[PDB]
DNA sequence: CCAGCGTGCAGC
DNA sequence: GCTGCGCGCTGG
């Protein structure tokens, strides 16, 4: 399953190969424009390439990185805790993990596994992609 | 200038 | 069901 590229350019379209990275991106986008958050994302991943690394980070350091995105202490603590549970807690969908809600879970179920037909998003950007998927899945050979 | 917005979430 | 978290960006 390879989710198709869309005219709406969701960053999820390029991150689906690594579910942890995709989920970190949804967190970066919590009430934050992609325009500011995505460049900081690359800086984050460069310094924290994996859940393994992130789960051992000092959140205060992660917060300094996240500063110009707002919600910096909240999300830094979320990211460390999320990463820890991602690796050590038993889970089937990432909504069971701290810091991932319906929007992160819906993203996961559209991009990281083949469950887009069962997903019913309430996120505007996700709906755009999802509606477009329903309209075009035949043409796209899905 | 400056009120509202931007691919939410947990805790209450 | 509501609130705290929070910055730079955005556009009248
Ligand atoms: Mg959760």
């Amino acid at each position: 399953w390879t989710p198709p590229r869309s005219p709406f350019n969701l960053v999820q379209e390029t991150l689906f190969h690594d579910p942890w990275k995709l989920l970190i991106a949804t967190i970066f986008l919590n009430k934050t424009s992609g325009k500011m958050a995505i460049p900081v994302l690359w800086k984050f991943l460069e310094k924290y390439p994996s859940a393994e690394v992130a789960r051992t980070a000092d959140w205060r350091d992660v917060s300094e990185l996240l500063k110009p995105l707002g919600l910096y202490d909240l999300r830094a603590k979320t990211i460390v805790k999320f990463s820890d549970e991602y690796l050590t807690k038993q889970w089937k969908y990432p909504i069971e993990l701290h810091g991932i809600g319906k929007y992160g879970n819906d993203s996961y179920r559209i991009f990281c596994v083949n469950e887009w037909k069962q997903v019913h998003p309430e996120n505007h950007k996700l709906n755009k992609y999802h509606d477009w998927l329903w309209e075009n899945h035949e043409k796209l050979s899905l």
